[PDB]
């Protein structure tokens, strides 16, 4: 449809799969980065390999994804526009946030690559495709890969490929790693951050650095679902963080069952949300998770790429090229830093007068979105900040 | 006449000043980033203030001086790419009570990332200090912390210049992890220090300057837009004479294509984590830029307020040099090299180094390594 709708539906499909396998843990991933890793594959994919991707990853009627347009890969700025526009906007140097994307296919050097796919994927994608010797020097190849990621991510994402996840037999490895740091519009003051208990369960607490401010924020109270949603804008008005906080320390299970694109949209509508002065408590958070994309996508219906049945004819003519490993790694730190702070006097008066709070001191969901398109950039479950 | 020559000459005039005040230390700074901060200032400076900068920095000379010569390279090096990363946090913070000329703001926005940011120094200088240090820290993925120390800002601060940069790049030719091991680095000929010494054999441009009693090695980064030059004196203690002599003219000579030749060579180079911060005020003042820091400043292109001056100017540079690269030697080739290659470049005592931009010949970073 549109990139907003497509990333969100994709996001909740992945979430359904991951919540299976990661109960009572933090979850954090970047749907947009995953989409762009797969777009790259999609480009050279054919037949059933291609149709599986399209159905799962929602590529269908996005602007810039048709086979007619794709055919023009080398020579047209329209190809994959809908996705490339967001990546381009978020990866550009700027003064209020930083994204680092390290996303690449590593292909065994013995397989011959179509000159006109290398060119295509280089035009549209950064990282693209890189040839490498798995056949005679896997642990070397693994070191190369790891050290490219660590370099492109400012040393943050280390040992993306674990030992003996490549070997002489590896054909092609997908690597997709992302770091984000942004400033709030309204900073929390460091002096206001305090140790407070985070209630993981009813019967269990862990002390965390809890940030605090009073400010004018958009909030919705969904009494029917027993929850509240807060929106915290990032500086320069192109992204925001939504935090979905169940009333009860263990209301998460329910929310996770019901949440979907339609529900998120309903809950965050103009209609429902209103700007109020509120006391905000939010943990400082350092989210980092790494997922095996093979297991995930394969439960979702993408199977051919990872096997003998792969048709990647648009990439190599070499019959046996498939995806051997596919990893996603996402890192974000959430802390005080922002552009503006309220005067003290103001806050003292506020303190006195404001009674409503949003106290995120128990598990919550969060989503970072691009405002304009409603694209989901990051989605997570915070159980242990 | 070009950004290459201006950047080089600027670089070595700074070096002449830092080398006095920073004896026996590591030195490391990014001349291009300093020049672009000064360009942001220059734009609103008038009169003597402006002239002082132009003399020292050698702007009038340059194509676009909008600022094409300088902007072209900044834009190229800051764009995302798959071989290197440069994070620039460069910004003027001006006390929020000073009205900023619309002309200026529009124009800095359009030429310079970061540009100019109003802030409250007058009644909340401690808070303002936190917000400034938090912005650098946020923008450098946590790498440069604490750019301003307690009491560097007060109710009398007008404008603070903040110019921070982080670099990380892949070599064309990777060193292997397994080849790095501790070797003695001769700080002096009485004092050794265990460092992680990287090792490889490969084909590199090298110049041996008998006259000068030094060798020059060039190590390309992947996709050859940038190289590091290592300038290694013969004698453990020959660094003093070299730093005495080096300047634009000399560097150009020593690295001409007459002079440099590609040989197969054993390279030993320390893993390096370079990070330094400088008070730009003391530097600049000694070079001849005094007005901008003073009562007499004329920055009337920025603001009408007459107390506008730069109160604090800090440069911070961080670069990690390690084994990471794009391509490694094959075992077969490695076998041959080991049998054939005898000559070495062993960077096991203090050396100068330069990272340059290949097409414009501009200096990106300049350093002295005494202590890896
Ligand atoms: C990824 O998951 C698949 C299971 O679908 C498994 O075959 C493969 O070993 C996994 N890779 C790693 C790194 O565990
Ligand atoms: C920087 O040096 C200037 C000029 O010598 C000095 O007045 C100022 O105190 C120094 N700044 C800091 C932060 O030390």
């Amino acid at each position: 449809g549109s990139i907003g709708a497509a990333s969100m539906e994709f996001c909740f499909d992945v979430f359904k799969e991951l919540k299976v396998h990661h109960a009572n843990e933090n979850i954090f991933y970047c749907p947009i980065a995953i989409m762009s890793a797969l777009a790259m594959v999609y480009l050279g994919a054919k037949d059933s390999t291609r149709t599986q991707i399209n159905k799962v990853v929602r590529f269908d009627k996005l602007p810039g994804f048709g086979d007619s347009i794709e055919a023009q890969c080398g020579t047209s700025v329209n190809v994959h526009s809908s996705l490339r526009d967001i990546l381009n906007q978020i990866t550009k140097p700027n003064d209020v946030y930083s994204f680092s994307l390290a996303s690449r296919l590593y292909a065994e050097e013995r397989y011959p690559i179509l000159p006109e796919y290398l060119q295509c994927v280089k035009e549209l994608y950064r990282g693209g495709l890189e040839p490498i010797n798995f056949q005679t020097a896997a642990d070397q190849a693994r070191e190369l890969i790891n050290s490219w990621v660590e370099s492109q991510t400012n040393g943050i994402i280390r040992n993306v490929l674990q030992p003996s996840s490549v070997d002489s037999q590896t054909a092609m490895v997908l690597v997709n790693a992302i770091v984000f740091k942004g400033l709030w519009e309204k900073a929390f003051k460091d002096e206001d951050t305090q140790a407070m208990p985070f209630r993981v369960t009813e019967q269990e607490s862990k002390p965390v650095q809890m940030m605090y401010q009073i400010g004018l924020f958009r909030v919705a109270s969904m009494a029917s679902e027993k929850m509240k949603i807060l929106e915290l804008p990032f500086a320069s008005g192109t992204m925001s963080m939504l935090v979905l906080l169940p009333d009860e320390v263990s209301g998460l299970e329910q929310l996770e069952s019901i949440i979907n694109f339609e529900k998120l949209t309903e809950w965050t509508s103009s209609n429902v949300m209103e700007e109020r002065k509120i006391k905000v408590y939010l943990p400082r958070m350092k989210m980092e998770e790494k997922y095996n994309l093979t297991s995930v996508l394969m439960a979702m219906g993408i199977t051919d790429v990872f096997s003998s049945s792969a048709n990647l004819s648009g990439i190599s003519s070499a019959e046996s090229l498939k995806i051997s490993q596919a990893v996603h790694a996402a890192h974000a730190e959430i802390n005080e830093a922002g552009r503006e702070v309220v005067g003290s006097a103001e806050a003292g008066v506020d303190a006195a007068s404001v009674s409503e709070e949003f106290r995120a001191d128990h598990p919550f969901l969060f989503c970072i979105k691009h405002i304009a398109t409603n694209a989901v950039l990051f989605f997570g479950r915070c159980v242990s900040p």
